[PDB]
């Protein structure tokens, strides 16, 4: 059975396997076709719920178009033990908003289900992540994990075939709001996270994926990759949806209603 956050023992710097990030959900879109093409990262919540970012689904809002993979560490080929699902519920945040850079309320939920009507089942390669609880977040300077199939340099037209991960250090809301950084583009419903350093970061294609921090033991879904200016630029960290600010929203949409 599922025990959230525990493994079986990106400009960024590291290729990985899925047992290193076993809650990582890889979200694709059925075409013509087909001709499934990668869309966004995600994270497993409970056996029937994946959480991602709304900006991912905004241009193709049809749930019946989507495919979620769990236990997958390759962009375009299969992984022993990978599990394939369809989306029978796609919920976007109704207060979502963007300008040319920043996304506000950048959070989405997908209720998953397989061709044989099954929810997700635990394994060495598939595992839930823990939610934060109301109000507590990691404090700044905490080193956290980001995982994704995103671009390896911002100018690339190609994406990596092997899942990448990196570590990034949480920046204070107040430092992120400095003119040289983001100013008021960043809100208290977002978290900034960068490298000291500026050599590792999230990028195009990493959207929706996990920002994982360890709180009080548990490995917890603290952030969802959302946006940033360029990739691994100085004074321009990555910006993440603050998942804690949204538990009423998750709970209101996940439990029954
Ligand atoms: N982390 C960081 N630093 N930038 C990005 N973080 C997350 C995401 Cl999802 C993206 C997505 C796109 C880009 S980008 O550089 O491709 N891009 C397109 C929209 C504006 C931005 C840009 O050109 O500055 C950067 C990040």
């Amino acid at each position: 059975k599922f025990q959230c956050g525990q493994k079986t023992l990106i400009i960024g710097g590291e290729f990985t396997t899925i047992e290193n990030q076993p809650w990582f959900a890889a979200i694709y879109r059925r075409h013509r076709g087909g001709s499934v093409t990668y869309v966004c990262g995600g994270s497993l919540m409970s056996p029937c719920w994946v959480i991602s970012a709304t900006h991912c689904f905004i241009d193709y809002p049809k749930k019946e178009d989507y495919i979620v993979y769990l236990g997958r560490s390759r962009l375009n080929s299969n992984t022993q033990g990978e599990m394939k699902f369809e989306v029978e519920n796609l919920i976007l945040h109704k207060d979502y908003s963007a300008d040319t850079l920043a996304h506000h309320n950048d959070i989405a939920l997908l209720k998953i289900r397989s061709k044989e009507g099954r929810c997700a089942q635990p394994s060495r390669t598939i595992q839930t992540i823990c939610l934060p609880s109301m109000y507590n977040d990691p404090q700044f300077g905490t080193s956290c994990e980001i995982t994704g199939f995103g671009k390896e340099n911002s100018t690339d037209y190609l994406y990596p075939e092997q899942l990448k991960m990196t570590v990034v250090k949480l920046i204070s809301h107040r430092e992120c709001q400095q003119p040289h950084y983001y100013g008021s583009e960043v809100t208290t419903k977002m978290l900034c996270a960068a490298d000291p350093q500026w050599k590792t970061d999230s990028c195009q294609g990493d959207s929706g994926g996990p920002l994982v921090c360890s709180l009080q033991g548990r490995m917890t879904l603290t952030g969802i990759v959302s946006w940033g200016r360029g990739c691994a630029l100085k004074d321009k960290p990555g910006v993440y949806t603050r998942v804690s600010h949204f538990l009423p929203w998750i709970r209101s949409h996940t439990k029954e209603e």
